[PDB]
């Protein structure tokens, strides 16, 4: 996690140089943008003269970016949002489900995950947030803590045995998350998203990120 003696170092050392020479892969691109896209430090960047640099506002946009690896229609996956879970959420899982291995569904009332393939020792939760309710819009840091406890979740799985089938974290070797979220989300929910997608990968999980429309 990034220090302000280390963001201010980081960006002084990009002053006047061309920012496409930027590796968005390295370890430090990825702490400075984490540290400048957390809102909690933005009346400090902004108060504090750090945001008039473009390296800075290079950050904040690109945690902002639209990071949805793939974009489906609803009414093409029995879907809909915010009319319940029956018509959200389980055929969200039952979709992700035709895209996994026929031996991968887990059993309803098993722990934390949904599905696992011993192929590839691929443990699978699957999420979906409705960005688009009166809280989600109006209250920051909601998504993100919302994807931080599914992340938290994955990353705690040590072991779980239910009715003669067990899945112990030993034989775990990728834990993702499969979330999907209505196309109408915000940028400044995108923000909290690629934070939330970020802190994944330091928790050994990956999140991906579906757009249902
Ligand atoms: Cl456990
Ligand atoms: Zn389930």
């Amino acid at each position: 996690v990034m220090t302000s003696d280390e963001a201010k170092a980081y960006v002084q050392k990009w002053n006047g140089r061309d920012l496409t020479k930027i590796d968005v892969n390295s370890p430090e691109w990825t702490k400075f943008a984490v540290f400048a896209s957390d809102p909690e430090n933005q009346a400090m960047l902004v108060s504090g003269g750090l945001l008039v640099k473009d390296i800075t506002k290079a950050a904040i946009s690109f945690m902002s970016r639209n990071t949805a690896t793939a974009t489906v229609n609803a009414s093409e996956i029995g879907m809909q949002w915010g009319q319940g879970n029956m018509k959200q959420g389980m055929p969200w899982e039952d979709y992700v489900g035709k895209s996994l291995p026929a031996d991968a569904r887990l059993p309803k009332n098993f722990k934390i995950f949904d599905y696992y393939d011993g192929a590839t020792k691929t443990a699978t939760s699957v999420k979906s947030i409705d960005t688009q309710t009166m809280a989600k819009l109006a209250n920051p840091n909601q998504v993100y803590s919302s994807i931080k406890g599914n992340i938290d979740a994955a990353a705690k799985f040590k072991e779980y045995a239910l009715s003669g089938r067990e899945l112990t974290s030993s034989m775990i070797s990728n834990r993702e998350i499969q979330l999907a979220i209505p196309a109408d989300t915000t940028k400044t929910q995108w923000a909290e998203i690629n934070r939330a997608i970020e802190y994944g990968k330091s928790q050994g999980v990956k999140v991906t990120v579906t757009q249902v429309k």
